[PDB]
């Protein structure tokens, strides 16, 4: 059953009337994320999912009378009834207040695992793990599909519905799963990981094995304000590989604006990130500009989680090479292998090898080719080569005693190419001390008048 207080805020016409359910909620001690996350879902399915109206601009045309069409196209709001979501949420809450006297305020690890069952058991047997819109409990209830991620937050929400007040949400960077008990201390494995699961263990192992999942121990465990945080961020505006709703980009926006001034996002740096990355595209006029939030994010990390997150630096580098920064990209680049060089390159790490694959193989490549253009220039400065090279360094330490190989021969072809934007009288004034064996044993061919294709290509690629 919804509280009074709650209906009275419905029916939602407008993002404003969302943000206005989201401050009202987020001012109780236990926002509801049932409630919160099938409004979401509601609004993303008909804004995302089955687009009413297409998103066209007509061609810019210009007649004394008005266009037939609307001229810059449409944005629309799907009006959300009290009656269709409230019949939506006594579904989930039937539905689980059902399916689980036998537990007499900490929750057992067979409590939470039931409940983890409850809604393991209610997925499709056979969907396609990876698409977009299946992160919500509308997704859950109305197709009974859920995203990695996805499961884990709906754990979490059913543990909230049936008062499980000590069960919260952990997030790594790339993974979820719950912690509860008397101080937090409890972990759960409840959905899958990857591209191919745990469920029922803790985390130690994964925590003990030092991959980049598990943040060596420096996760994230939620409170109910930073769980409403993460289905923000977890909000996908995509239409289709080529569209974003203008609707859901500024619902998503606005919302986390909301988080930021209640200062829900203190402890949270990638959804800082993504707050820098959506002023980046449509500034607010009085807020900060984005420099100053991945600043925010990267002392977040700093500060709550050891300076043990890799995306921190991501977001900051990633904005300095779309603002041709090449200086301030490079070194933001040279401080990301910087984290990861103290990580083991485990089998589940895919996510952020990807990452490091297209900075080191297309991103810098990039940067590198347009700074060359311009040409005082950054290819001149042997400071911008040295923090090349220690972006290189940092991933072969990483590589180096991991259970998975990391460099393979189309990183050196992407080497050879980005050492050679810089002129051997710029490259041959730098001394550096290199921590990566690889790099050690390659330092006199990065600094060599002539670049050795071939040899750069062997070292780069040599085993472990
Ligand atoms: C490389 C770049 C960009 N990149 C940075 C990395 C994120 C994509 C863009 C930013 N995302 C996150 N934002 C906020 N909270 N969690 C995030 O991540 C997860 C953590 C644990 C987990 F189990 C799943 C996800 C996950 O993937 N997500 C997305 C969005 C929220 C969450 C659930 O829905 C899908 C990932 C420059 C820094």
């Amino acid at each position: 059953g919804l509280k009074t207080a709650q209906k009275t805020l419905f029916p939602l016409r407008s993002i404003d009337d969302v943000v206005r359910l989201f401050a009202a909620e987020l001012g109780r001690e236990e926002p509801d994320l049932v409630l919160l996350s099938l409004v979401l879902g509601f609004v993303e399915h008909f804004l995302a999912v089955n687009r009413v109206i297409p998103t066209n601009v007509p061609e810019l045309t210009f007649q004394p009378s008005p266009a037939p069409d609307p001229p810059g196209g449409l944005t629309y709001f799907p009006v959300a009834d009290l009656s269709i979501i409230a019949a939506l949420y006594a579904r989930f809450t039937a539905q689980i207040r059902g399916a689980v006297s036998l537990y007499p305020g900490v929750s057992s690890r067979e409590l939470v695992k039931k409940v983890s069952d409850v809604i393991w058991n209610s997925l499709s047997r056979s969907y396609f793990k990876d698409r977009a819109h299946i992160q919500s409990l509308f997704s859950f209830i109305t197709g009974t599909k859920l995203d990695s991620s996805g499961v884990a937050f709906a754990v979490v929400g059913a543990c909230q519905a049936l008062g499980l007040r000590d069960v919260h949400l952990a997030l790594s960077e790339d993974h979820a799963w719950v912690v509860f008990g008397p101080n937090g201390e409890q972990t759960a494995e409840v959905t899958w990981h990857g591209k191919g699961d745990r469920r029922g263990q803790t985390v130690n192992a994964g925590v003990a094995e030092r991959s980049w999942l598990y943040l060596k121990g420096s996760y994230m465990r939620c409170d109910r304000k930073m769980e409403v945080a993460f289905m923000v961020c977890a909000i996908n505006p995509s239409i289709d590989l080529h569209t974003d709703s203008l609707e859901l980009l500024q619902l998503q926006q606005k919302l986390l604006w909301l988080l930021y001034d209640l200062g829900h996002l203190e402890r949270y740096p990638m959804a800082l990130g993504n707050l820098a990355d959506l002023e980046e595209l449509e500034p607010t006029p009085g807020r900060p500009d984005p420099l100053t939030l991945y600043h925010k994010g990267i002392a977040s990390a700093k500060t709550y989680y050891r300076d043990e997150h890799i995306y921190p630096y991501m977001y900051l580098a990633g904005y300095h090479c779309r603002n041709r920064n090449v200086r301030e990209a490079l070194q933001a680049w040279a401080d990301t292998a910087t984290v990861i060089q103290d990580y083991n390159y485990c089998r589940e790490d895919e996510e952020i090898y990807k990452e490091f694959f297209e900075v080191a193989n297309d991103v810098i490549p990039n940067l590198l080719k347009e700074a060359a253009s311009l040409l005082g220039s950054a290819l001149q400065d042997p400071e911008c080569f040295a923090h090349l090279l220690r972006f290189y360094d940092g991933i072969c330490k990483w590589e180096e005693g991991s259970p998975t190989p990391v460099l393979h021969v189309g990183w050196a072809t992407f080497l050879v190419q980005s050492l050679g934007r810089f002129e051997g009288q710029v490259r041959q004034k730098v001394r550096i001390t290199f921590q990566s064996e690889k790099m050690k044993g390659m330092k006199e061919l990065l600094v060599a008048t002539k670049i050795n294709s071939s040899a750069i290509k062997l070292q780069l690629t040599a085993q472990s």
